[PDB]
């Protein structure tokens, strides 16, 4: 099923995550995105950062060309990268995304992060200490340029990602605001459930979309390998046995029952098909309370590389 966004458009509540690290061959994104659509995913999440929009777009268009779906059945997301926050670069950046995917529009365009970076060749310009070279950009001006992309029909809906409550309030309080963010895509899982940010988002009819809902890919660039493995959690395992599902399915269903839209990345055929089974069962109030009890303020993304950024959303 879908949730109705605050601009009247509809978003499927289960989304497929397409990010894989650069060591994974680019051709895999094509294969697995087709498999996801074939399994029943209709919401597909990409970004300029992922260097896979050519492949993800081809997977979508291939499933259109092969008769499986129409463009109107797919909900396709991309994101403005942080080197393009200056308002004059927003539309060009979006047009690159459209060119790569060979699509006329995205269903959703997000500001990927509030942590603006120096414009240039690199995705991630850093100094000699490894910290990313920041840019100072009024994100309200960035947002105005996002609104023009919606008016031009290049993005059906616009929203944000990795914003905390205050950063979000800055947008909502902007003089002359035309379109509220339809969503805030943020790290969200039983060890970092974001319930306060969720309550705030609910109060403004903004959808919280969860990433790393399965514990993240635990990439050594950003994630401490000593951090607890979400999917090995004894409570999630006990609930999996109770319901004859898996820890992953429990973690996904938890988000759906909280009114959270949830992403799920898998590049494995069997797990991709497993993940759509989230619609086949329910958790009880007691199950949900047990999962709510797991919250431990654990953001997996935890690196020096962004912890010193002025717009770093977390308070550590
Ligand atoms: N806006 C942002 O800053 C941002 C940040 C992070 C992520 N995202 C988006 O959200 C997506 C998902 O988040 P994520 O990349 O952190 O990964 P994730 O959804 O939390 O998944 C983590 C891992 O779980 C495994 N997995 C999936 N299904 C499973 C199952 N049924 N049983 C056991 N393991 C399973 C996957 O490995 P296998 O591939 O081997 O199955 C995957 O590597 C990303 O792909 C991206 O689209 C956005």
């Amino acid at each position: 099923q879908c949730v109705k966004l605050n601009d009247g458009h509809f978003m499927p509540v289960l989304g497929f995550g397409t990010y894989a690290p650069p060591e994974v061959p680019r051709s895999k994104a094509l294969e697995v995105t087709k498999l996801a659509i074939e399994a029943g995913f209709r919401h597909i999440d990409s970004a300029h950062l992922y260097n896979n929009e050519e492949q993800v777009g081809l997977a979508i268009r291939s499933k259109i060309a092969d008769g499986s779906v129409k463009r109107e059945d797919i909900f396709y997301t991309s994101k403005l990268w942080s080197t393009f926050h200056r308002p004059e670069l927003v539309r060009p950046a979006l047009e690159n995304s459209l060119k790569k995917a060979q699509l006329d529009y995205v269903d959703l365009y997000l500001i990927h992060s509030p942590m603006s970076l120096k414009p240039g060749e690199e995705l991630s310009p850093t100094d000699e200490n490894g910290k990313v070279i920041f840019d100072i950009v009024d994100l309200c001006t960035t947002w105005e340029a996002m609104e023009k992309c919606k008016d031009a029909g290049l993005a059906k809906s616009i929203g944000v990602s990795n914003f905390n409550r205050r950063q979000l309030e800055m947008i909502l309080n902007k003089p002359g605001l035309k379109y509220k963010p339809v969503c805030n895509q943020v790290e969200c899982h039983p060890y970092f459930n974001r319930s306060k940010l969720l309550d705030f988002c609910k109060s403004k009819d903004i959808v919280l979309v969860a990433y790393s809902a399965l514990g993240s890919q635990r990439d050594k660039r950003w994630v401490d390998p000593n951090s607890p493995v979400l999917l090995e959690d004894p409570v999630l395992c006990a609930l999996a046995k109770k319901h004859k599902r898996t820890p992953a399915l429990i973690a996904l269903r938890y988000q759906l029952q909280r009114g959270v839209v949830v992403l799920a990345k898998s590049y494995n055929e069997q797990r991709i098909r497993q993940n759509v089974q989230v619609f086949e069962f329910q958790l009880t109030a007691e199950d949900m309370k047990a999962i709510d009890g797991l919250d431990r303020n654990l953001h997996y993304f935890n690196s020096d590389s962004f912890a010193s950024h002025p717009n770093y959303p977390y308070s550590d």
